[PDB]
């Protein structure tokens, strides 16, 4: 079967991270939309204009709003993209056939929205050469960050080719986790986000979202299905593109 | 010998086009700077804020200005990048060891700055699915454009892989040739631009900068050296990356 996959990049990244996976999925006959979230990729906004993870998710929400009645999509979010998925699911649950988490945070409905992010910071406290700054938006002090090149090389793109790592150095932009804002955000709902089918994909060779963290997330909020990809790194859509496409094809044949 | 190469992308593109060449040059021991020109790549400005090819060249001029006395670089410009080279050479000729044109326009000093662009439009009049728009800046009506996906696929990235073509579809932005502005711009000078060493690199398999055009440019303004790369396409830095690196190494060993 064919599906319409909506690929969602992580913070400081853009649609470009899916440049290998998108054409492969299309070669299987699927429709693919790879969005640039607010102040990401070639989006015209700067991060200082964004005051929350919800505002950051605008392009995704706007895209879902534009889907004609009856049309459903399969969301695929990498790393922090899981938060964009939860936000989107609480507004357009009827338009989501399923959500696929790709070495991604997996928010729940029993704890605050920042819950899994707070845990991640516990498991991976040292972001190496990553730099930080602060800006104010809507009366709140937000912590912005720019991923360090060494962190990118060693922990995020560990096994990626030099040409892929180069794209990261050239294209990654300042962003934010909006952690303190998430902490005060209303909880994700059981009727919306809680109701969607969730497929969790990961590799135990991820050098930033370590096994302890990912296995902790799986136990905390049981996915409907779990796929473990052998080898690769945090950016499975670059290092295990074929494997990810095969998994997504099965998801398309399972949920509609 | 080692050199400091400054890679200059063409209109509607960004530093990302050099994502394969940059690490290869560094593997040879060179220093490489791949800039995003105004309103290009991840530069924060939008094209409507830019009123001339000179303003568009700001990042390059600012970079050259920051070079300490005595430090020289080898400029490498692709496609329309040759115009940025000419503009830069008339301001920082002493900081340029040589300029390498990569399937690039080759401005001269005997004719108006728009001369070779006007000729290009004669040789390649149909830009297929490319779209156009107009905006006003500093009292002048500027024609903006967004490269069509079919033009990108068939004429610019003819032999590039699907993952490279995907990057182009995701990252190319609105831009402009500022043709009418170039037509009224003071001529490039003989003392500045005219004095720098010029190396012309091209392939007769280029599907947009056709042989008739490139051979016409070579006869119009004789380069100090001409390198013809066999095969490949308009984006030699993607399809013949190794060959381009070998040529640049020879240039580094020849001009300083
Ligand atoms: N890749 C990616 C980003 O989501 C990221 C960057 C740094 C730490 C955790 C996550
Ligand atoms: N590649 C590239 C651009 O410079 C370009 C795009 C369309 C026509 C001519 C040149």
């Amino acid at each position: 079967a064919f599906a319409h996959f909506v690929l969602i990049h992580t913070i400081c990244h853009g649609a470009w991270i899916w440049h290998k996976l998108k054409p492969l999925l299309e070669a299987l006959g699927h429709k693919v939309t790879a969005l640039d979230l607010a102040a990401s990729g070639v989006d015209p906004r700067q991060i200082e204009e964004i005051g929350s993870f919800d505002e950051y998710s605008e392009p995704l929400l706007t895209f879902l709003e534009a889907l004609p009645p009856g049309e459903k999509v399969i969301l695929v979010g990498e790393s922090c993209g899981g938060l964009n998925i939860a936000i989107a699911a609480d507004k357009y649950c009827e338009k989501i056939a399923a959500a696929v988490f790709h070495n991604s945070v997996l928010p729940d409905t029993e704890h605050c929205p920042s819950y899994v992010v707070d845990k991640l910071m516990e498991v991976f406290p040292d972001w190496k050469d990553t730099t930080y700054f602060t800006y104010t938006k809507d009366g709140k002090e937000i912590t912005g960050l720019k991923l360090g090149f060494t962190l990118l090389r060693e922990n995020l793109y560990t096994l990626c080719g030099p040409e892929e790592y180069e794209l990261a150095k050239m294209l990654t932009r300042k962003g934010s986790l909006f952690q303190n804002i998430l902490a005060k955000r209303p909880f994700f709902t059981k009727e919306g986000y809680g109701s969607i089918k969730k497929i969790y994909v990961w590799t135990d060779q991820d050098e930033i979202f370590l096994p302890e963290f990912q296995l902790w997330q799986i136990e905390n909020y049981k996915p409907d299905k779990v796929y473990k990809v052998e080898g690769g790194d945090h950016k499975l859509q670059l290092t295990k593109t074929k494997e990810i496409a095969e998994i997504l094809q099965e998801v398309a044949d399972t949920y509609n």
